[PDB]
């Protein structure tokens, strides 16, 4: 699907509906609604919409990639804690064949605990920009707009 | 119990609703429900019946295998992706004291990328196949027919 | 806040329902009513009450303490299976800055599988508390009770 | 080839001429022998026969092997250690591109020593059946069967 | 033995004869004099005693280990850097048949330097108390009760 | 310094001489002149400038990194094969207090050979983009407009 | 079996044949006929005899295991390079249920290369000696002289 | 010995024998009888001879390295799987005090699978030649030549 | 020197003073005076005599070493735990050029925990005795009189 | 490009201008001087030519090999110890495409310190000598030729 | 504390009592007692004075370093085997808050084996010197006397 | 050669250049001039002069090493970066048979990230000081000194 015929998803994984609210020094000070405006604002300027969404349930962003893999143009993902777990989330984006998937981390994963190192994700996805902080957002629908187009 | 007395459970983990619609080579072309009428007549030439189940939460899993442990004679798995992740569904399956469990993959796991070479599942389960297409579902039926026989 | 303005959150993983019906020689024969119990009258004792939950799913259990963030003076949690997997309930620990967390194991997972020796939970939790029974509830009270004074 | 036309090579690694004879508990009671009978029969319900063999060496198992890539429809094996440590059977299975292969054990090798853990056979095996008894040796005919056909 | 009948051995390793002197972030402020006084305060509501030691030198501790086998109710041990690296003390322990142990750190090791992470005496302890502070070796007295009772 | 002031350097390692001149796809066929003309382009809409070099040695990168330590208002790096190898670059970038930095990778290094999945670099650089094929180097110079204002 | 009734059998791998012909340093200057005189006088003094073989052949080394155990009564093995190969020389030796073994090498395995370090056969063997010399084979038959009795 | 008074043996390992019947990409087109027509006519340059064999079993390779080491001036060897597995095969070659030794294999094994990697023969053989084909045991005689001479 | 000059030096480490009091299974039902008099014994039967002594002091046993150094003709020794933790012991044993050493372990360590597998003093002695019960303290002396001689 | 019509380029990688002048035991008594006529005279027989360069610097290598690419027939590399650390080295040759490659180790690198048992030049190498003395760098030639023809 | 209020305690590890008597080609020739009056004189020719100690006992070393937190102006310490194995030394250490600390080996660590590599000591010591034999003790007297001035 | 008869030469690896710019709690306050000025005195106080050094680039050092090995007494080398990553540093050091080597760091290595706690230069260096600030190069010109008279 194009911009134009169908909206990017934009997925957003555990702890991320308190965006803003902690740790400005690692996530910042804007919150989820700022993030998804930010993303809204990107996607017009490419004649894109945008459909953003937050779960703390594995299974549950499962679905949506899998609601997005039939409706939807792309997806722009942070999955949060889910990146350093979830096989799942993995194997859900794998079927997703010709899908533009582009990875979002706000933080440098790379600079943080030995743990957030590894990300399930990155196997399958496009795109990978972390460290970007909300910024990484925006480029995750301009590199979506240049993959569809 | 006996066969006749209570159905087998076949759970299936996340992802596998689309099993047939893609990967044709790793998975083959038959859908779960393809899947669930091979179970089904496995089970009857023993005289016995099928609850067959499919879910992407890791948590509904756990939860069906606790009923499993009250009212049925025995659990046929393929966790998908959780058989690498899923210490919880593990210990879900360690409730079932004396229950047949056979573990069940459709893929030759020990063929394919690293992570998947590990199955919690594996520590319980009474007998893993893999890599045996979907007949390897109705070796699960009948490994589990003569168990409880 | 409190012990006397706002209960103590007491959380519980999964397959933890089924406790005191299997393995006493692990797990004891006390049900998580009796835990509850017991969780209930050491609270009275510093003039506390307690809101005692258990859940086997992942992302529950995250909303649970994101609750406790706003709503409690502190949170005891036996994470069972999750202590092992989950960053997803480590980050929403991290997000209760300056509330008493304490996590209790009922075994002494150090004596157990290899896979049970590590937690994601201990690096967040102030205090833990390994197998000292259904009394490590009422240790991990006891602590909450000392912190939050 | 099909059944029809050529046996099922049958073989079986080392220690295997001593099955039933101890730890039934983990091998069972029935000997070589009753194992050899039972896939005649399960071979025969398919119009085919069983070329059943046993050595203690890894290099006459290699001899086999090249054997059966010219004559015969397929192979099931239980490789026993040398599932463990032979790369030379692992390359002679290799040798025969577009034979089925069935690799079988007794034994629940996922619950064994670490040692037991990997297997070389199964990195070309076509499915791997473990844990189910002298059955699995049943499912490798009927996959076989199922292959050739 | 039962408390009444007999003192609990509580054991101290190296450099705690310096608790409370400095760094009171990680140890907090009280001295080995304000523990040994909780803990006879504790074992006092039980109607026990406590026999209350500390060394600097591994083969002390080990002999203090082989006196309390047979002459006290249990052992409380907070065996300081010798948690990492004594498998002398762990095999005093073991000998230790029957008789209540519990290992006791008043810092949360497992928020530590990686050496820290294991304790050879967990291997034996019946339940291990880390991160609780001093009130750690109440909880160990607590559990001695229990146990002995 | 601010965009205004200075100009972005734009550092390129090893071997980025023949980007377009072979594997494009895994590298694309824009060519290294025609990634400069984006990155000028970029930097002109903010009313900044460009500094665009390459490089194969090691040691002439660190002294570029020298240089724009003391005359650049960023640096936008794709190390190449000195990512995985050079913590000369990383010591080199670590002199480069308050100054912005990020990474770029055309390919998404973790997708590729284990060896190319650790960068020395992302230890410093504010912000990581991989995989965005050479559009990540505009993302790169959004993000060094945005932190330099 | 007594010694009275049956030989005790010692069996030597790969490359002892030419024991005695170099590497005095590591290996002496006794031949492998001068370790069975050896051993037929330390069986002697116990009113024993022995059986006294070599083989380079890994199938050969466990055909005789299987020998042993209906008509010998023990082993001593010096199992050479198997040692740290043979799973297969393991499991002939462990279905040896009751029966003395005592595993032999002349030289101190643990000073030398680390592939020497593990030994599949100290697993099962009830007693293993090293860097003893030959006199290590005499120590072989007094301790299977003294578990026969 | 020198070429004129002895002849070179050249050993071929497991699964050779069907060298140029399959994977002509890895292995090449030419059979193990062109392979020894090339060896005579390069050692026949020299004025030599060869002694070219073949075996699938470790013991009897051993068995021949030991006839070698009497018999032979040198020893060309593709230890094919045997490579990675046997340290029988080290030991016997080690036995031979003083002969060229030149380790071949077809194949670049460095970029296969990891399993490959590493070979026990390589820890003595005095040269090795990977990945220049069949043209490798060339190399191999070529060496033996100027070691002998 | 010789056995008719200088005593046989035989040191036992930590906990070995309980022996015989417990785990019969694995330590056997004689004391350390048992073991003390079947060495007493075995010199006698060489001319010589023992200075048998056992400490659970890391210091003192490395005391021990060092006037054994200089006063005896051998020394066989059971470090225990030290075994498995003490450079300090290798190194004191390190100090005896030229002294024939012979470690014993009654129990078979390489069966057990993983942290018993290795030990330092390995490195240093002539002989290693393992899981030859008491008896192999009697191995111990044999060796130590055969290389005295 | 044939040997005909474009020379051979023979790289040596760091401190090998001083080869002959030391460790003539590892390395041999020719001088580089030696090694390039040994080359020249190889070449010619297959009426070729050389172009014989040594150099210490990472990036110079990448130049050279950049230049071949283009100009030359086929790479002779002796890498020197950038072979293990170099991956800017390696993405050099991998811009090669199709073009003949061999890596030469006149040192048997499998006999030395583990940080020379990896190289990363093996990984695109058509072939890889080691041990062969400087006799390598005429196998090297050889391979060429025949590669190129 | 300065130099003139305060000696600087030189503290020395298991077997440096038998420093000079053996092994001069890694001790050197100098004893203890030599190494004594050469840091004497060091320390004299900044005014100051020494302590010097040697114990083979880890809490005697424990107890030695509290002892100079309190009464001496810094530390030089060989921890000697202790410096591989004991959490216990830097422990203590690490109390001496603000106390000038400087670890001294005679031996280059690094060159010797792989269990030598590592120090706890050199986590809390100040500077550390090794390889530069007895004159690393002046070394070590020359960094306290800068530190505390 | 004797410090009369040549310098010592003291070289830097990269970034050193900016030494005193930044970081004095890691690096100090002093520049690389005031360094060399601290080496001038040292040295001439044993007669000697010194020749002192600094490039970013890994092949520039070693030239100036096979430099030293021919005019100069011995090296000081402080690697910093190339430390960690330079086996042709290691190796260009390892050609100097007989010179005097003191590896030297001003900073406490072992305390900082892990990928500098092993350096490659340490395999070689005579002596190895770190930790001891730029006073750590005056130790260094104090043992060559030593080493060469
Ligand atoms: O946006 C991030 O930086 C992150 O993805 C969010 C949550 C964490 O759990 C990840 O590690 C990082
Ligand atoms: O059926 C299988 O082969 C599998 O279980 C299904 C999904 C994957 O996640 C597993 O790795 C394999
Ligand atoms: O209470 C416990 O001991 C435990 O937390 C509960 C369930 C398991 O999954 C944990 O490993 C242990
Ligand atoms: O059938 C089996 O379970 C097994 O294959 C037989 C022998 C063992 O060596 C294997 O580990 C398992
Ligand atoms: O009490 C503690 O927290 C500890 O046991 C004491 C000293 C340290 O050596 C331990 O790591 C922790
Ligand atoms: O742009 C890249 O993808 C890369 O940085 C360039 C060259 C390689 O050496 C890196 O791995 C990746
Ligand atoms: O007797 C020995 O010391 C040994 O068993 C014989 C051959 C080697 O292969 C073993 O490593 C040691
Ligand atoms: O010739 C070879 O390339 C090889 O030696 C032969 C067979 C394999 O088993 C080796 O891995 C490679
Ligand atoms: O005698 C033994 O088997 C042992 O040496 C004694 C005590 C343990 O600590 C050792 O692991 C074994
Ligand atoms: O030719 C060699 O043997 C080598 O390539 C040269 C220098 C060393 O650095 C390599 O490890 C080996
Ligand atoms: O001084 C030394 O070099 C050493 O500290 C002394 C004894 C050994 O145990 C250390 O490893 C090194
Ligand atoms: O002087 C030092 O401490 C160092 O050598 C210099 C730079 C770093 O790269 C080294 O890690 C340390």
């Amino acid at each position: 699907r194009s911009l134009a015929n169908a909206p990017i998803m934009i997925l957003n994984g555990p702890n991320l509906n308190l965006l803003g609210q902690r740790q400005p020094e690692i996530y910042g000070s804007d919150t989820l609604a700022d993030v998804e405006a930010l993303c809204v604002k990107a996607a017009a300027a490419h004649g894109g919409t945008v459909d953003f969404r937050q779960s703390n349930h594995e299974g549950e962003l499962v679905d949506w990639i899998h609601e997005a893999r039939l409706n939807h143009c792309g997806i722009v993902i942070n999955p949060a804690a889910y990146s350093h777990t979830s096989v799942a989330i993995l194997d859900a984006l794998n079927t997703c064949d010709g899908l533009p998937v582009v990875e979002v981390h706000i933080s440098n994963i790379h600079q943080r605990e030995p743990f957030r190192h590894h990300s399930y994700v990155s196997q399958r996805a496009d795109g990978v920009v972390a460290g970007c902080g909300v910024q990484g957002y925006v480029f995750g629908v301009e590199r979506i707009a240049a993959l569809a187009g």
